[PDB]
């Protein structure tokens, strides 16, 4: 420790023992010089903070310590994002799923409804853990509008939808029917996916964590559940409301088999107490716990933020790269002294107005765009939960550690925020550094 | 110190002096090659973060710590879960409790009632305060519906019933009764347990701490509270308000046999000023202090998490297994490394619509399906809190401190949180492993 | 240093330099073995985390850290407790109050009235800073309908109340009288005792904590306060408001004598523009401010949780019990290694709804239980804050540092969270302990 | 180190190595014999924790450190207040401005109205930044009520009145006028001053934190601030709303020269398009930004705590006195050990209700006391802000660090939280001690 600790600028000052350099995305002469085009998860700084200097000519002097011990150097790291929820990036505005395109052109008189595969957009920004599913069931519904309906498809045919409420709930072992004839619109958390004969695929998709439905063994790529899947679910029939309460020697046995303005519910024949309308949440809960999707797949929490992956700072004019990494100038594998957790977590609200989320859309807008079937006790405006998250970015602020460090530092350092897989995030609007260089041996 | 500190990777370069060693469950490559059929509280990174190998064989190149000094190394953990409240592993699925099966068959003519034990089931997801109480209490109900009445029970013979308001409150000492005609439907938090002639068994169930009811010796393996139990508590009789406040040298005198649709109080005698319904909240309170349930348990508050139980890191092929720890390949006994607190909390709210909590049914649904016995005064819907708390996930991000570690590491580590019972918890989404190895002696 | 920090176990392995040691409750082996008539605040552990041993053969097994050099040991403790606010260990569930029990027999025709002090009783559960108050009132109450006007007292004589609310406000200096002849119904925080003839006492309470009164010099045990010592507050009168404004030359100067229900004010006589109904928050700031209670007591905001005592932890068969501490086995006088604040925290909120708390009784269940006066402007419904404080339990997770370590460790350690007076606290659900031993010196 | 580092009690134990001393207030025993006149911002301790001892013959024995190696000792502190906003000893229960007394008593036929300063005091323990606008409004008024009205001066008169609304919002350039005949009742946070020819003065108070207002050069002791200096700011006036709007060759030209219940807006001729009532922060921001007060003063948020000023700990009879610190036994000048941030910070919350705080008074109270003019647009009840700020109390646990240790520690310490006047603050109901001594040098 005592002999040489020299730290030694150009024709300077010997500062002998531990000082500070700092790596600063704000250095007014540098912002024009250089990243003029690069990001905050990816720049250059200059790390000679001397006033008097050429910030191109500030490269050529060398930072300079003592080559007679090893040195190390404590990071600490300010990371700040203006990430959304849904992104391009992230993989959260895209997720596929299948819908019939074709019903029944009835060639030499017979039914044959065709099926289709399609990649349906969301609009990014957005970030609600109950608008995110009303989003993506008007992007099923958008694309009704664009195909479906035009090539034959009835309203009553719709296919994918996510709901989120318990429909075995009211249900009466006897009657085979939900006996008040309204499936109870309360929300049940893991919103359901509910199909005939189509599904949806997240095998490109972080969303399926919005829906808090996940792989039991979530490392085997390809996440698809599809009608077959779903077996044991297949949501109870209502019950025709008047024709017991009105009527009454009892008529009990009488399933909804329309609705309001004439949708049919698709039940399986007249005699089937069920529709043919199934639901993960009661495949999940209700089914085989051994042979159907329970074994499948996990009920999780909704997670707002979808992954929170990791990402990794990269110092590599600086730090000596750690053990095994690669010495390299590709920006994709620049060696990592320390990874950071992606700073953004999910902030949880309560709201009993989700009771009143119906006198939400009579004085929004009286648009029902998300409630195009408002009558019509499945293909309905989802009920919203009581508990809202949403996707909040947060300052961080976290010491990465005493960290290995090259005695000659360049006055031009590069800083870069990676991902998961190596590649640069580019909502990152503030990073910063502070580095603390001290004593670690000798020669 | 300043001996060999060394720190050699393969044929690449000494980097003498403390670095950095991942443990990532993201690894592109490897998530393939290995951790197919794994989760991420189990599973294999590979630690050579060397871009130009085989993730098969980079297992072959070893770490190598310098062998001359002992290296400890400072572990950070990043660990996340989707874990709800409700659940399948956490015990909170599923609650034992009695009820009445045979409602008196009156063999030679005489009233002979018949009790069974029952197994009720939730279904996962859902995790509030108050409806999680709801929950059981539907299927308690949903149990009578399938039995109870096609069997001969009555509806005032429900039995097992979860509320959560103050009985004896307004209750006048001289009546005998509760002067204003209705229990005081504000709620007192810990949420009663009501009975007559049968009980509840929380033995294999966290559930008994959602309810904020604990055995006040708790070590003690078997929870079973019944109707001898609670003696002493016994719900005051209400007191017919008409026959009284229309009336009119004192009827006072009268109470409430029967409710509004022909629901009988089951009231000990037409002389007893109680009903034969007894409530734990009033046994805890109101009763002998000494004699009954307030010396056999204690009132806590509620805990939406159930227990909040730690789990366990074992990095079994890194870190040098601690003091007494048996080196096994049993993933059930592997040496734990360190210790965190399952990251779940809970999240308090305030909400003074628990008051229109009746104007939540009317708008929600007008199922009542929460809510079979609006009527009645016991059996009824039960009030909300004013604070409801939700099971909140949340990220840990928590320093284990400096562990002895093994100087030849396998570019294959094996990363395991296990529970409180040494099993793999299926929640944990996200595992993450910073590890700084540093020198600690010599031989 | 380097000389012999040698860690041995059993016939095991020598692990050299630093490692860990588990303080564990939940243990599946020992919990039925040991602790089984224990608690969480007061256990034992098997310190041997060998699958391989008897539990109690454990015992027989040392850890022994080396006997050449002192050790230490870095402690890290989780604690959570589910202690409510109102208790009975806390004594949050007593206070002591002097009521009139007798009016006035008459001897020989003149009033006398007697006084009497008495202990009320609280339910343990509840928790909230405005229901908390309630409850107190509602016992008070409690209290003469079970003995006051029974013997004869008045609901115009009630004696002692908690109300939050400011009485001077609205008053006008020259009409001696309230302006709009109703108490500005607007919650002022501080709660008021009101009192004619009697008084409180919290002196074995906690309670005086939550209304937000404390003594100036608080070390002096005996908290009581009177009629006597409230001098100078004296709520003023309120003013006819139909003597007034249904009349009109001037009639200003009457006092509303009785209320709708024809309730009696206690004016101190017809001249005079005060009740005899006398206030803590008026003394506190409008009375003399060196003359009375100002000098006495202290204005200081409720505390939700009454205390926040520190809870300390005993190591005693593992650390060096510290300087001066006694070496025993009485399991209240344990040394102790470190000291926690008992896990709970005041958590605050909003509402505005403390307006329609009016809004509350009415549709919550129309019974009026703390509110037996509506009518009568002093015995009221007391309003509520628009800031409502609950008592909430948290996780406790804090490192009470390096202690020193004795060098011969028996496999059953333990474990003790003694409070404030080194009594067991038994609403300790969770105790934990992870200790990291170190060498210190030589011999 | 491996020296001497004795650490001997009395004739008990050597305890060689860092231990733990305790600075508690609760010691069951030394509470009745010590600090029975003391707080606990001040008192004594007894360090010796041994059970077998006098309290007072503790005084005597040493806890002796090694008299050959400088000691020093890690300090942790647990410090609790219940602090509220508005106090006596913070200067946040006063404050001064000036009114006017006297309306001309028209002396040989002239309008001769007088003025004066005035010290306005407030009720201690209320604490919201909207309703300690309201009280100071109030206390502005409950003066004229006392002396104002008394000697002549009318309710158009009134002076002094803080308001938190922008002015100019909804005023016309062409017209001079605010066209929608109402000021914007939406609030804009830092609450104006609102005067003409009188003015405020927080010279001795804290308060005008509370309102966002702040000298530019705040060492320079003396902010008063009066209708002089507001300059530029000047209210514009209303509009008759009738003389437009119901008559139909236009009037558009026309002020609101009185108001509903006929009362003057001081217009400053029947020519201008202003009021003489001026307006802190439109001076801030429409007027000169050269020339007057924003060049005087800062535009701040609102702090509802008014200060955050720092608390300093003395443990005088323990730690050696730093630097420069005098070795004293005047109470108040103690040698600072440490310094914490006084524990309240503020937490905000959100209402909407602010737009019904009209429909607070309403059903609140029917009192308007805090609104004696409803009908006059500028005296008016002022608007709610959407964000409400609530000074909360917090449990401080902070690490003041390794401080140097006198090696012959008594029995009896001394504590002492002094302010930043080094006086002691009598809103520290719970103060405690950990100390951690441990080796730094020999002599």
């Amino acid at each position: 420790t005592g002999g040489r600790n020299s730290i030694r600028y150009s024709e300077l000052a010997p500062l002998f023992d531990t000082t500070r350099v700092y790596l600063v995305d704000n250095k007014s002469t540098d912002v024009a010089s250089l990243n003029y085009q690069n990001d905050h998860s990816n720049f250059l700084t200059t790390v000679i903070q001397n006033n008097d200097y050429s910030p191109g000519e500030a490269s050529t002097q060398t930072i300079n310590l003592d080559d007679r011990s090893h040195w190390g150097g404590d990071l600490k790291t300010i990371l700040h994002t203006n990430m959304p929820n849904v992104n391009e990036f992230m993989f959260t505005n895209k997720f596929k799923a299948r819908v019939m395109v074709s019903r029944s052109l009835t060639k030499d008189k017979q039914v044959e409804l065709k099926y289709e595969w399609v990649e349906f957009t969301l609009p990014e920004g957005n970030y609600s853990e109950t608008m995110t599913i009303d989003l993506m069931n008007n992007a099923i519904v958008e694309h009704y509008l664009k195909v479906g309906r035009q090539n034959g498809v009835l309203e009553s045919d719709i296919g994918v939808k996510f709901d989120t409420r318990n429909f075995r709930l009211g249900f009466d072992p006897v009657t085979g029917l939900v006996m008040p004839g309204v499936y109870t619109n309360e929300a049940f958390h893991p919103d359901i996916i509910l199909l005939p004969g189509c599904g949806v695929d997240f095998t490109h998709s972080r969303l399926s964590n919005l829906l808090g439905i996940r792989k039991r063994q979530p490392f085997q790529e390809g996440f698809r559940i599809t009608y077959d899947d779903l077996e044991g679910g297949n949501i109870p029939a209502l019950l025709d409301v008047d024709a017991y309460q009105a009527s009454l020697l009892k008529p009990v046995i009488k399933p909804l088999t329309e609705d309001s303005k004439k949708r049919s519910y698709n039940l399986i024949s007249n005699d089937s107490t069920f529709t043919q309308y199934r639901s993960w949440y009661l495949a999940y809960n209700y089914g085989d716990p051994q042979t159907g999707i329970r074994s499948w797949t996990l009920l999780c929490t909704p997670d707002v933020t979808c992954g929170s992956e990791q990402v990794y700072w990269s110092l590599p004019d600086m730090m000596q790269d750690p053990v095994t990494f690669r010495s390299t100038s590709q920006i994709s594998n620049f060696p990592v002294v320390g990874a950071e957790l992606l700073p953004v977590h999910s902030k949880s609200f309560y709201n009993d107005q989700a009771v009143y989320s119906q006198l939400i859309r009579q004085f929004t807008s009286l648009t029902h765009v998300f409630n195009r079937f408002p009558e019509n006790q499945i293909l309905a405006r989802p009920p919203a939960p009581t508990i809202t998250t949403v996707s909040e970015n947060v300052p961080a602020l976290t010491d990465h550690g005493t960290l290995p460090l090259r005695n000659s530092i360049g006055g031009v350092q590069r800083v870069t925020i990676t991902d998961a897989r190596r590649r640069t995030c580019p909502y990152v609007y503030k990073a910063l550094g502070i580095v603390s260089p001290r004593v670690l041996s000798s020669r």
